[PDB]
């Protein structure tokens, strides 16, 4: 009944899935991101030296190829990607439909990240309102042309060394989590975001506004928070980088916990460390970083993502939160 598109573990920090474009099925890498709302792949047109070694869409060779043309910029928070929108058919698993994205052409705003990394191109997975073009979000389209069940998706994420992870479209499966699921109700119209009270030790911050990023591979933390957080913890920040270093076995790392009035969630030290033996023996870093919106929030990324099992749905505007199995 239900898609699933497998997930693989990118140097246990980044997970990828694979989708098609174009009716000659060009094959693309994609990180796949719930906080944004528009696709992208780099197009043979571009001249910049991240799109070298990348999967490279060829619209030419495609007959479901619809030229739009219609310039466009994509603003991240690690960087810009431009180009211009072109549709044409989008495979994901066994789903096709024609879909609208964007051609990139110059990605030049998106180093290192891009060069660095494996992926070709951004999926994203968030609320037609956020998109440029007003795009209709792949999962609600594939719902509305009766391809799936329900216009909701869930990500089981790989874990390093033990299992491969999910992507599922239309349908929540048993299999992948343990104990209750809970739905907790959007707090805006067009983020997965959630209301939850935020404690740490004896600090505390009462209904915080909490996202669920499939693509941030971090907690983060309101910049005050942490730096509560921080004190008298013995973990010293990185030279000119965000992170902060700790030895691995620190017994004063805290545990987050996340409450509503439905469920609780927490995320003890080792699903936020980072093993950095090579950097020095016993050392890790903290999968955390100080950010602060204009109003107080938590970036529940990829670190909350693989130990609890998520479902994203359009139609009960909620996000399900579960444990996830430890294995298939
Ligand atoms: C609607 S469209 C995209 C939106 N635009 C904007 O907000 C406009 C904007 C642009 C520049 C700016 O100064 C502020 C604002 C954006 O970028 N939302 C992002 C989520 C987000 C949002 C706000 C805060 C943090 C992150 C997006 O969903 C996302 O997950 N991204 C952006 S690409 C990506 C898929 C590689 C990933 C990312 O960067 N990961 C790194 C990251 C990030 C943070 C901490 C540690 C690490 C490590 C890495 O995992
Ligand atoms: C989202 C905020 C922007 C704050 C702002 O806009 N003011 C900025 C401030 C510092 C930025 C990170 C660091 O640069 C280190 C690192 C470089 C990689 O290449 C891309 C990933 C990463 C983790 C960056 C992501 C993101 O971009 C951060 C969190």
């Amino acid at each position: 009944s239900n898609d699933n598109i497998e997930l693989v573990d990118f140097q246990n920090i980044m997970f990828y899935g694979d989708a098609e474009v174009g009716d000659n099925q060009q094959p693309f890498t994609f990180i796949l991101d719930t906080g944004s709302a528009n696709l992208w792949v780099p197009s043979v047109k571009c001249t910049t030296a991240g799109c070298l070694t990348k999967h490279l869409y060829d619209s030419s060779k495609s007959r479901t190829y619809e030229k739009d043309g219609t310039k466009v910029e994509m603003n991240y928070v690690s960087g810009t990607v431009s180009g211009f929108f072109s549709k044409d058919l989008v495979t994901v698993g066994n789903l096709s439909l024609p879909y609208k994205f964007i051609e990139v052409i110059d990605t030049n705003g998106f180093e290192p990240t891009y060069t660095a990394s494996t992926f070709d191109g951004i999926l994203g997975l968030g609320w037609k309102d956020l998109s440029i073009g007003s795009v209709d979000p792949i999962v609600v389209e594939l719902k509305n042309q009766n391809k799936i069940e329900n216009a909701l998706f869930t990500f089981y994420l790989p874990v390093h060394d033990k299992h491969t992870g999910f992507l599922t479209i239309g349908g929540i499966e048993e299999r992948f989590y343990e104990g209750p699921l809970t739905y907790e109700k959007l707090n805006h119209d067009l983020y997965w975001q959630i209301t939850l009270d935020a404690h740490v030790g004896n600090i505390m911050l009462e209904k915080a506004n909490c996202i669920v990023d499939s693509g941030t591979s971090a907690i983060t933390v309101p910049t005050d928070f942490l730096n509560k957080m921080l004190q008298n913890l013995d973990v010293i920040k990185v030279p000119f980088l965000p992170f902060y270093v700790t030895l691995c076995n620190n017994s004063k790392l805290p545990t987050f916990e996340f409450t509503s009035e439905n469920g609780k969630y927490t995320l003890e030290p080792e699903y936020y460390l980072q093993h950095i033996e090579d950097v020095g023996p016993g050392l890790c870093m903290l999968n955390i970083i100080g950010l602060d919106f204009p109003v107080p929030t938590f970036i529940l990324g990829d670190p909350f993502m693989r130990k609890y099992f998520t479902v994203f749905d359009y139609d009960n505007q909620s996000v399900g939160i579960a444990l996830a199995k430890k294995n298939l």
